[PDB]
């Protein structure tokens, strides 16, 4: 599982006291990247949101499903970061094909989780607006915490992405010791759903 998981071209950004097989590289995207991102996700249609409990969402590339996703066409705007995670070879030699955006206002988080069987088993992440801290737990306290930087991209394979939960506290300040106080944090979250229908095909149910 390990060894099958890991990326050459990575081999320089891996987190080696995190379990196996966690990537971190920092300055994946420039500051004018960054800021038209969030310019997009921000002047997206108000219906694109999803709000939960605990953060709000966008799903674009269609809605993941056990019995298939319907798809919907990527943007340019995130098919070009598409094309640059799945350039790094992360998703089985088939491209990725969904995006996940969270917002998280300050204050706000998700609770411990894996991201499970609709995808292939890899999360790569872009981070932007501000840190976070991404705790890690054996499937309490967090066995490990990592600080997530605006502009990174963390990628999770082999038993980071199928036996580790993974959360992040709602929390308004991070304590690394020396402090860091949190503003409204954007996630993307780069994924390959494998179960895709044909075009204009629809399951009941
Ligand atoms: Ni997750």
């Amino acid at each position: 599982e390990e060894q099958d998981a890991r990326v050459p071209a990575l081999e320089p950004f891996r987190v080696e006291q995190a379990p196996p097989v966690i990537y971190y590289v920092p300055d994946f995207i420039s500051k004018e990247e960054e800021e038209y991102l969030l310019r997009q996700v921000f002047n997206a249609p108000k219906p694109k949101w999803t709000q939960l409990s605990g953060r709000k969402l966008q799903n674009w590339g269609g809605l993941p499903h056990p019995r298939g996703m319907v798809p919907e066409r990527l943007p340019p705007w995130l098919q070009r970061y598409v094309d640059k995670v799945s350039n790094l070879s992360l998703f089985g030699g088939l491209p990725a094909n969904h995006v996940l955006v969270n917002q998280y206002l300050p204050g706000e988080g998700i609770m411990p989780h894996e991201d499970g069987p609709l995808y292939y088993p890899t999360v790569s992440t872009i981070s932007l607006g501000s840190h976070t801290v991404l705790d890690f737990y054996e499937p309490p306290r967090p066995t490990t915490s990592l600080l997530l930087e605006p502009r990174s991209l963390l990628v999770l394979r082999g038993p980071a992405y199928t036996r580790l939960l993974h959360g992040i506290a709602a929390a308004r300040v991070d304590a690394l010791d020396a402090c860091l106080v949190r503003g409204t944090r954007v996630s993307l979250t780069i994924r390959r759903v494998p179960r895709v229908l044909r075009a204009g095909l629809l399951l009941g149910k």
